């Protein structure tokens, strides 16, 4: 960048929000996945909205690249700097505001993370349920369509993002639904609000995101269940769908995925392909659910459940972290995730081919995932100065995608497409699909500068 561009960048949002600096220029070019770090040329931390629609204003009409940036906890290399430019990072915009309990609903700042928020809501009743092990920005979150443990019962990012404020790549600014909107459902004009959901900042700059609230449940009950097989666990976790108990929160574990969070987290789990469940209900539902549930895990091999507030929450917080736990398996090494999401009666088929295809190669793998949605994760550790490795990591995590494409499925269930999965996007959606998702990036980035080399 030129010396008067960079101080254009300053006269904006002050010296001491903007560097050029190496150094931070690199902690700003790569997330939490192995996609190669490519530094922005500078960064930049506007303070308010007007700062983020100058900035935003400055960079498309000078022609230098945009690159959202909120926690940088992705894993699909959506802040890497494929193309230079300017990483805007959003998190000294850190407020909440227009907390409405009375309509279950609130506006978030990118700085704001689910933590941030939950602790807000202490006493309220209320609390916000999407839940991605890492403490993300809630707005990266709607950037990226995110989901969580959660989601399986409470709903994803898209079911509960009511509405956005977005500063578009030149500088415009949009609410989605609507200045200060918010309510249960509209059919006025097409809905814009769903659009952004999942844009990964390709689209536009998420300023605040209006969000959905939840009562918090009347009484919890958490557990484990071990099982004899992937396919036992699987055909459970099928079984216990089809029964339509609501269950709060189902994940999967394998046994390699359950021995890497017990030796990072000190749980002491048994080691065998394992599910995580939580219940929320009264005391008549929830034991209800239990002997539905319990009835059905038996009937698949599954162990009498192991019950598990700072127990429950130790529990969490391994699966939360299971993403690190994989990755102390072989220090010094990243990951690449696939995450691939299926019709619910193909899982066992997917899920046991994956396990069955772990083993016959030479590479690591774990596998963890939300199940209750079809939903899961191969989690892939390589060694970073091993090409070839990462070639077969990379082959091995196409050739998943495509096999989920064949059943029907998605290349991604919440994680989005960056850098990784642009060709499996084209294969899901075919050319029509393609066109019409890239006339609508035309459209609102007509120069192609918002975030460019992603998901398209
Ligand atoms: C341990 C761990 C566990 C995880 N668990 C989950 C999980 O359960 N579910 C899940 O879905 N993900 C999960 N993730 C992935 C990641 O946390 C989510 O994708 C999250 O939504 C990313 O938010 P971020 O602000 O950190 O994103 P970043 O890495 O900062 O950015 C992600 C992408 O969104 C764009 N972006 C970010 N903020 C904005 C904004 N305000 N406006 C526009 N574009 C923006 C960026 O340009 C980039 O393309 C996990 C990650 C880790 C490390």
């Amino acid at each position: 960048l030129s010396q008067d561009f960079v101080e254009a960048l300053k006269a904006v949002v002050g010296s001491p929000h903007v560097s050029t600096a190496s150094a931070v220029r690199e902690q700003h070019g790569h997330d939490e996945s192995m996609h190669r770090c490519q530094p922005p040329d500078a960064v930049v931390w506007p303070q308010n909205v007007d700062q983020v629609s100058r900035v935003a204003s400055l960079c498309y009409n000078q022609g230098v690249p945009i690159i959202p940036f909120g926690t940088g906890t992705g894993v699909e290399g959506g802040v890497c700097a494929v193309q230079g430019g300017v990483c805007i990072n959003l998190t000294h915009m850190d407020q909440i505001t227009e907390l409405n309990t009375e309509d279950f609903s609130v506006v978030v700042e990118p700085g704001v993370t689910r933590k941030a928020l939950n602790t807000h809501l202490r006493d309220s009743g209320l609390w916000f349920p999407v839940d991605p092990g890492a403490d993300a920005s809630l707005c990266g979150m709607a950037a990226t369509g995110a989901s969580g443990t959660n989601a399986v019962r409470y709903g994803t990012m898209r079911d509960n993002v009511i509405n956005l404020e977005v500063v578009l790549p030149d500088g415009r600014l949009l609410h989605t639904a609507g200045r200060g909107r918010h309510y249960r459902k509209s059919a006025a004009g097409y809905n814009l609000t769903g659009l952004f959901v999942g844009s990964e900042g390709t689209l536009g700059i998420i300023t605040s995101t209006t969000l959905r609230l939840h009562p918090a449940p009347e009484a919890t009950v958490a557990a484990t269940c071990a099982f004899p097989s992937v396919q036992a666990a699987v055909d459970s976790t099928v079984q216990i769908l089809q029964a339509a108990v609501p269950v709060a929160r189902i994940e999967f574990l394998d046994d390699v995925m359950m021995d890497a969070c017990n030796r990072h987290s000190k749980l002491n789990c048994p080691v065998a392909p394992t599910l995580f469940l939580e219940f929320h209900g009264s005391q008549q539902t929830l034991a209800e659910q239990l002997q539905r549930t319990e009835a059905i895990t038996q009937d698949n091999g599954g162990s009498h459940f192991s019950w598990a507030a700072e127990k429950r929450n130790e529990l969490w917080a391994a699966r939360h972290n299971a993403w690190y736990a994989a990755l102390a398996l072989s220090p010094g090494s990243k990951a690449y995730s696939t995450d691939v999401c299926v019709p619910i009666s193909r899982l066992p088929e997917i899920l046991v081919e994956t396990k069955e295809e772990i083993k016959a190669s030479k590479l690591t793998g774990a596998i963890v995932g939300h199940v209750g949605d079809g939903n899961f994760a191969c989690i892939l550790l390589v060694d970073p100065d091993d090409a070839e490795e990462q070639r077969r990591v990379k082959a091995f995590a196409e050739n998943l995608g495509r096999r989920a494409l064949a059943l029907g499925g998605t290349c991604t269930g919440e994680h989005g497409i960056g850098l990784g999965k642009r060709q499996l996007l084209q294969e899901e959606v075919g050319p029509v699909g393609v066109e019409t998702m890239r006339q609508l990036k035309n459209t609102l980035d007509p120069r192609g500068l918002m975030n460019p080399g992603k998901v398209l």
